[PDB]
């Protein structure tokens, strides 16, 4: 079926991957090196088994294709798997002060100052740059994300060149091309950064008809994380394809270190016990058409029922 | 047999690969995307069926690894691989004002003027490059090579970082690290570019024990290209081992337009025809540690015997 890459790639972390530290201690199933296909016309590609979230995916790829890099536009949509770097930033500040905020993350699950607090504190730092129009920039604009890197990487000699922009042309004029790529590994900024990109490259293809895409995740987290990153990029590839005139063809997934979590081992084992039901449909606004207009409503999603959802405990 | 990837990989573009146009219009079997993986402990990857030169591409890596942009060094070993563009630049100087150089580079196999002057033309700026010692200077020195991207990206605000000296370090420090890359795509750079990297990014690995590294080339021309891009990286892969005190694991070689040639068509067919004798044994000096400092004459290579060399026509 069209996720069985997924899955023939989850038991194959499980029963095959070999126990990794990591850097957070709580070891891994790596594997480093693998490359899943994945044909779009045959359907979309998020999982039937385990619900994922489609109306956040949206409504971040939609954030990273503005070259957008705050996080009000994020919450007006209701989406804010961005929040705690921008907290990371608002607690560690000089305007912070109050009511204790280090480590908020992984203090939280273990109760005790923190369930409530962290978390009274995370409505406060949202709500405020939901609407204090200043707080917003110092603190809810996170400088360097997909979007500035896709769209505005800093040049060497003083300013923003849109690479997706580009790209986009040069795929409307030279299509079968050997260098069609967007890349967000920038060394600046490597060393002092808090994650640097985990998709580090992608490169698209224009096989005769058909755009085609390849990712090099570096970084991969098997049960929480790879649901996600093979549907935002499948997303991009459909979204991309429907302004240069092509049709879609497939999207590979590249990883370096993928890895399933020592957490998620029940998990995924729970969800390897069920079959797939049959593979999603996507449509897009045909009318609009220049896709860095594309308001929320323009990309759908015709048929997907998954499972029950699962709780992987709490990543980092 | 440890070099059976490639030929899988070769009828695999011959028939299943698609005709691409490609820009110089020779026309390609392209497919995009494919990993194939080469384990380093069982021998070392380079073809016995067909002769592929190992001075040569140890001279170059070597000179990589200097970070050094000339081909002065190049040239003082006997390598020329880098030639065509610094003539493409000689050629098209102020300084040229001679004989007429253009384009002698597809003019050449087609004689006429071309094959003895273009020829005489580049001994004539050889020569002045091994030793008029500002020649070299002013065309000899490339600018935009593997070396200065490598070890010294130029950065956004006014300065050289070396790439490989950190991540050699960060192997050195942080073994177990999904952030252990080195990056060539730039893209201040791309847009004014002779070829832009071919070999675009590449992530080490260190397993438990046992370094290992995944390269994302974007663009890969099977029969002539991807023999030598194969053991380029294989002995980076084997030469950064040997610093950090590890065992050597495994090569795996990614791609995006892995593209067979329409002039290599029966040429390929003509090295299918055959079979792998076993893989070499490549030794390093064991008394030299720190990469950087290697004559030639320390990295080593026990019994290699190929068949047969091949011609391929011209490719650019
Ligand atoms: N450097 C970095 N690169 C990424 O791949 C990435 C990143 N961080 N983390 C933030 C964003 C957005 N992405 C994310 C991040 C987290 C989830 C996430 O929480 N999803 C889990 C479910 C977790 C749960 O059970 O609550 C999943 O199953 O995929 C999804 C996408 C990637 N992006
Ligand atoms: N942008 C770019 N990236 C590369 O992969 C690359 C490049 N250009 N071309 C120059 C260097 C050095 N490399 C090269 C270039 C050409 C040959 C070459 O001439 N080798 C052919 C044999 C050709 C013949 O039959 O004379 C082969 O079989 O591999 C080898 C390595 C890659 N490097
Ligand atoms: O949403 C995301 C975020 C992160 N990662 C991963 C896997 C690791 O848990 C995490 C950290 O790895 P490094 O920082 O060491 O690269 O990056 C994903 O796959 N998806
Ligand atoms: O030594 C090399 C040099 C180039 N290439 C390739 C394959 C193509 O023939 C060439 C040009 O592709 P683009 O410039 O369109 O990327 O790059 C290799 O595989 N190895």
């Amino acid at each position: 079926m069209l996720e069985q890459p997924y899955l023939d790639l989850a038991k194959k972390v499980l029963d095959e991957g070999h126990f990794k530290p990591d850097r957070t201690h709580t070891g891994t199933y790596s594997i480093f090196g693998h490359q899943m296909r994945f044909d779009l016309s045959k359907g979309f590609p998020l999982l039937t088994t385990k619900k994922v979230p489609f109306g956040l995916i949206k409504s971040e790829l939609l954030w990273f294709l503005h070259g957008d890099t705050n996080i009000r536009f994020l919450l007006q949509h209701r989406n804010h798997i961005w929040d705690e770097w921008a907290f990371e930033k608002w607690v560690k500040s000089d305007e912070y002060h109050g009511p204790d905020m280090t480590d908020f993350g992984h203090r939280s699950q273990k109760d005790p100052e923190f369930a409530a607090v962290y978390h009274e504190e995370m409505a406060k730092f949202d709500d405020r740059v939901l609407h204090d129009d200043a707080f917003a920039a110092k603190y809810g604009d996170l400088g360097l994300v997909y979007g500035s890197q896709w769209r505005a990487w800093h040049t060497s000699k003083g300013d923003t060149i849109d690479q997706l922009g580009d790209v986009i042309e040069q795929i409307k004029t030279h299509p079968y091309s050997r260098r069609l790529i967007v890349s967000a590994w920038n060394p600046e900024d490597v060393p002092t950064m808090a994650l640097p990109p985990c998709h580090t490259l992608y490169q698209f293809y224009v096989n005769d008809g058909k755009l085609s895409l390849q990712l090099y995740q570096r970084s991969a987290d098997i049960f929480l994380g790879v649901p996600f990153n093979i549907a935002s990029y499948a997303l991009l590839t459909h979204l991309v394809a429907h302004e240069c005139g092509l049709e879609v063809g497939e999207f590979i997934h590249t990883f370096g270190d993928a890895h399933l979590y020592v957490n998620h081992l029940d998990q995924i084992k729970e969800q390897l016990s069920r079959t797939p039901r049959p593979a999603p449909t996507l449509q897009l606004n045909p009318d609009k058409h220049d896709i860095f207009d594309f308001d929320m409503k323009d990309i759908k999603l015709l048929n997907y029922d998954p499972y029950p959802a699962i709780k992987a405990p709490v990543a980092v």
